[PDB]
This record gives C-alpha cells, structure tokens and sequence, in this order.
C-alpha cells in the first residue's frame, strides 16, 4: 500500500477506533534484513539500548526507516485524535540478550511528557513466541481483552502513548531486537518544555 493509503485507510481510523494498530510486511525482506545487518552491527560491536539520530554511519538504513515512519506520520497529520503532532525523538534501538529478561507493565508517558504515539520497529526473524517468547501485550484501557503482538520481523506497531495503553514484555528468552521512536503532541510538548527546566 502506498503510504497515504497505508496511512488514511488504515492507520488513521485503526488508532480512532482501538488506538493500536499494526502493519506486517512494512518495508519488505531486503530493506529489514539491511536493517537488521545494522543493528546487530551496533549491539555485536558494543546500556542494553543505543539512540540513533539517522544520519550516522552506517546507521543510514535506520534512518531511513524513521523517514518512513515520518512519512506515514506526515499524512495522518490532523487526523490522529486531536493531537498535532509538530515533532519526535530520535530512535532507540532496544535489546533483550535473551536471559528471560522483559519489561514490567508500564505506561509509556503517564506524566504528559509530550509524547502521544508510540511506533516500534520488529527486526526478528523466524521468531516463535511459543520458543522464545517475547510477546508485547498491551491491556487497552482496559478493554476486557489485552492484546498480544508478536516481535515478528518487519512489523510496524503505532499505539498511543499515555495511560491508555499499559503494557509489559513478556520474558524473552531469545534475542530480541526492536527500534522505537516517539511522537509529541504540540501542546502537550510546550506545557513539557516549561516543567522541566
Ligand atoms: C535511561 O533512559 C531511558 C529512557 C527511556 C527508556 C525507555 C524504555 C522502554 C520503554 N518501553 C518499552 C516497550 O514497551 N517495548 C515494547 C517492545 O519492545 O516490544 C521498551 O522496550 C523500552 C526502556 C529504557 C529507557 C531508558
Ligand atoms: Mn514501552
């Protein structure tokens, strides 16, 4: 799907309506295999997560992954709830070795730090929850029923940021490796910006 389609028919009304959406198959095997290649450059080369701007060396493939995401972000501008979203982080570049390690329920930005979405990048190829595990599952506030997403490879998830969606890593007990990056809210940022200092 071209990214305004993929965009507008998808992500837009999918966030509206559950406020989790995902995209299987995002950039295709040769471009996340690429992708892949980098990462575990970075992690086999040598703080279990890395931020990374696009634009270093041999990075160049991961920024073009987050230049995508901005693409697809660019045409839900305005459509997203009611956030507008004028900005993001850089991308971290996430690692479980693989010792049963996770992360407990947590809420991305349950202090309106800005942040309004969440969009994950999926590396992991021939990944098996039954073997490895691994499972993100998200608890949509609350819902009745959680949600299980599979790190699989080349999956793109957008969920929102703050209290609404909870969620937890289930232990992985192979290595796991996945890409994040965050996306602000205007105003929310701005009342951010002046807390902080
Ligand atoms: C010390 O500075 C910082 C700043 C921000 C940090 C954010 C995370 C984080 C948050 N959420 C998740 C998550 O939900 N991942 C779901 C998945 O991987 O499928 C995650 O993996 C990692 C971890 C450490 C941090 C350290
Ligand atoms: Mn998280």
């Amino acid at each position: 799907l071209p990214a305004l389609k993929l965009a507008l028919e998808y992500i837009v009304p999918c966030m509206n309506k559950h406020g989790i959406c995902v995209v299987d198959d995002f950039l295709g095997k040769e471009t996340g295999q690429q992708i892949g290649d980098e990462v575990r450059a970075l992690h086999d080369t040598g703080d279990k997560i890395t931020w990374i701007e696009g634009k270093e060396p041999g990075c160049e493939t991961i920024g073009l992954l987050m230049s995508s995401m901005d693409d697809l972000i660019r045409h839900c501008n305005g459509k997203l709830g009611s956030y507008k979203i004028n900005g993001r982080t850089k991308a971290m570049v996430a690692c479980y070795p693989g010792n049963g390690t996770g992360y407990v329920r947590h809420v991305d930005n349950p202090n309106g730090d800005g942040r309004c979405v969440t969009c994950i990048y999926y590396l992991n190829k021939d990944w098996d929850a039954k073997v490895s595990g691994g499972i993100l599952r998200i608890f949509p506030e609350g819902k009745a029923q959680f949600a299980d997403i599979e790190p699989k490879f080349d999956r793109l998830l957008f969920f929102w940021s703050d209290r609404r969606n909870p969620h937890e890593v289930q232990p992985a007990y192979a290595t796991r490796y996945a890409i994040t990056v965050w996306y602000f809210d205007a105003d929310e940022r701005a009342r951010a910006k002046v807390k902080y200092l």
